[PDB]
Parts: C-alpha cells; sequence; structure tokens
C-alpha cells in the first residue's frame, strides 16, 4: 500500500505516465493533492503516513524523509493585462513588493523561504483557481504555475511580469521527498527514472 | 566607473562575452572575485561600492539591490574514487550528513541556506582549489562547479556521486544583483541580454 502526494503546481498530466509504473511494482497506490504550502505540513504528521511527495517547496531535512531531484517546470508572476505594473520594467518587477500580491496560505499559518510572500500586502487563498480569479479582477498580482495560465495568456485575460527577472518563466524544481525505506528498492528507483523522463518530455 | 563582482562558481570564460559588451557602454570597469560564500557578505559593505555582482548565492531582498536571474550552472557532488560512498546509490547521497565535507568558509562566519554544509563533519577552505585538493587525497566530499572537476573526472582522479539525486548534475541559478540605479538604464539591459545569451552557451 503506496501513498503519493502531489503538491497543485505538479501538472495532472505528470501523474500519467508516473501512476502506471507505480502500479506494474505496487498493487494499492492513493494520490493526493494539497497546495505546495501544505505538503511539508501534512509529510510531517506522522499518522499521515505519506511515502512519497511530490512537491516544489523546499526544506534542508525533514525526520523521516530523503531529498532528489525529478526535474524542473516554469511557474510565472501574473497580473492583469492594464494592472499599473503591466509594462513589466525591473523598476516595475522592483515594486512587486508593495502592490498587493495573491498568496497560497497554509494550515500551518507559515511559509518555506520559496513560498512565503515577497509584498507586505498579502491576500490568502487555498488554490491558484481561487489565486487567478482575483488576479483576473485586478485584486492583485500572483505567481502561478506554466499549466494554469497557459489559457488566460493566450486568451488576453492575464500579462506575464516574470520575463526580465528570469527570461522564459521561473524555472523551479521539482522535489522528491521519500521515506528512507525505498532507498535500496528497485521499485522506487524504477519509478524514479520514469518520473524524470516524464517530466522532461512536460518541458 | 563601474565595478562587477564575479564569485568563484562562474565559469572565468563567461567574463568574456560579457566585459566586451560593458566595456562598448562603460569606460572603466573593474571586475572582482570572491568566494561564492563571499559575494553577498561584500556587497552589503557600503564602501565596496559593487554595481553589479554575478553569484549562485540566494537572498530574499539586499537594501540597495534587485535581484535577477542570468542564467544556470551545473555543480556536482565529488569524493576520491574509492571514497566509502564512491558506489553513488540513494543510502551513500543520505550518509553525506555523516562524511567529512570540504565547504568554502566565509569571512562573515555564516553561511546561506544554500550555501551551508550539510555534515556535523566539516572542513572549510578559501576557494574550489583548496577544496579539489583535499578531496582528491579523500580527506572528505565537497560539491564544485563543473569547469573545476570537468578535468579531475576525465582523468578518473574524482567520481561524482550526485547523479540519483540531480541527474545530469545540481542544477543552480546564477543570479545578478545590480544597484537600484541600472533599472530603466538601457546600457545595462545591453548587458542582462548578452550576459543571458552568453550564459546559454555555457550549457
Ligand atoms: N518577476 C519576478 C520575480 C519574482 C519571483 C517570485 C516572487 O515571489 C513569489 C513568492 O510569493 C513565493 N513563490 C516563489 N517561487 C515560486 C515558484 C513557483 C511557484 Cl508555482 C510558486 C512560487 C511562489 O509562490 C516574486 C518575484
Ligand atoms: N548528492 C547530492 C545532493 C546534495 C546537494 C548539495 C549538498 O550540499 C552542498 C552544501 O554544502 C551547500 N551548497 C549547495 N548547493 C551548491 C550548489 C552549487 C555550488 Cl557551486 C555550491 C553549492 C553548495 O556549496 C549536499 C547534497
Amino acid at each position: 500500500n503506496l501513498r503519493v502526494l502531489l503538491d497543485t503546481a505538479i501538472p495532472p498530466s505528470f501523474c500519467d505516465t508516473v501512476s502506471s509504473v507505480l502500479l506494474d511494482d505496487f498493487n494499492m497506490v492513493s494520490l493526493i493533492r494539497t497546495s505546495p504550502a501544505d505538503s511539508l505540513a501534512t509529510i510531517k504528521q506522522d499518522n499521515a503516513e505519506i511515502d512519497i511527495a511530490i512537491t516544489i517547496d523546499e526544506e534542508l531535512k525533514i525526520s523521516r524523509f530523503n531529498q532528489c531531484v525529478l526535474g524542473y517546470t516554469k511557474a510565472f508572476v501574473v497580473a492583469h493585462p492594464q494592472h499599473p505594473l503591466c509594462n513589466a520594467s525591473l523598476h516595475s518587477i522592483a515594486s512587486l513588493a508593495n502592490y498587493r500580491q495573491i498568496s497560497l496560505g497554509s494550515r500551518s499559518g507559515q511559509h518555506s523561504n520559496l513560498l512565503r510572500p515577497v509584498s507586505d500586502k498579502v491576500l490568502f487563498v487555498e488554490n491558484f483557481d481561487d489565486m487567478l480569479r482575483l488576479v483576473e479582477a485586478g485584486v492583485g498580482w500572483g505567481i502561478a504555475p506554466h499549466y494554469f495560465v497557459e489559457e488566460r495568456l493566450r486568451n488576453g485575460t492575464l500579462a506575464v511580469l516574470s520575463e526580465l527577472y528570469e527570461p522564459g518563466g521561473i524555472d523551479t524544481k521539482v522535489y522528491c521527498y521519500y521515506n528512507t525505506a525505498l532507498e535500496s528498492e528497485r521499485s522506487f528507483l524504477r519509478f524514479l527514472e520514469s518520473a524524470r523522463q516524464r517530466l522532461r518530455e512536460l518541458g
């Protein structure tokens, strides 16, 4: 009985080639979604008995778990096309700390260095859809995975601000936190390669 | 009079296409090398009057400076080919926290989350050459830029441990910390693109 956690920032499609692989080796496989901001909070609860977590969030050592890199995914800073900072200049990008940010909140109330909001003017939400609702309505700017803002960008309903900061979008590591048991377990190594293979393709 | 800081982790070659560009626009251009672990410590000293810093080190806001991404470079965990952990398994990689690490030290004595040593058994050095001296002699393992360990790897004098953690080597962002003045300054934007172009090629 394997239990896998995937945060909202992982493409849902990524699951496709992965869950096939696990199911070839494991007979029961449970899949769980959390906010990127709740992933690590969740695996630390011992009763949660999570075996593997795929998440963008980073911490330097979780008691029962080793860490490794599955690959990279792109996220963008986005606002209402006629947001003040729409011109996307370097002065614009510096000033994100002053303008209202739509951030993912956390059960634990606390945030990693990676996921903490950057502005004093913050408005917390439980998922990216809620976030992008308020960003379309010009309530604030937010940062969200490619696969969320892909549609709304071509539709002209949202504008990118991030390009002069990180051209091509903000590259962000997809980490795999795994219960120590699964080191020297050919099942997990089998998963690890196909998972990497899969996430290279989505690039 | 421009003053640019490049840490040891930046390929020396990167300077080539860059310093040409700056010199087309700026008439005096001073180039300074520090340890990655001293880069940000240095620019914070006000008398240091650094205008631009190219460094792998990360912090969330430095008073007088904005941040952006120039691109990505690869670093590897390396040891003596017959180091205990030479087999490079996931149990090996987890155990790096127990075996002696050769780390870059810092004037400020303190380290960023990114650059802090991961093991209790640490031996500090001022540069990568000193580091790789002691790692060849099996004194410990260390992590160093590609361009340092490139030679010693083909020569069989050093072995990679990092592959099952991050296949292809540990991708690490090259950041550009720049004095706020240089936002809305076509000279700097001119530098910013060629710098990105240059560092894409070195990939
Ligand atoms: N232009 C610009 C640069 C810029 C980048 C990040 C900025 O802050 C966002 C922070 O609130 C927390 N953060 C950071 N990196 C993430 C990566 C991926 C994903 Cl999916 C979510 C996040 C995320 O929430 C601000 C400015
Ligand atoms: N196998 C394995 C995974 C692993 C990665 C880093 C590990 O820790 C190194 C730390 O001491 C501080 N660090 C982190 N990332 C760096 C990136 C580039 C460069 Cl050039 C230097 C550094 C660096 O010194 C340990 C294990």
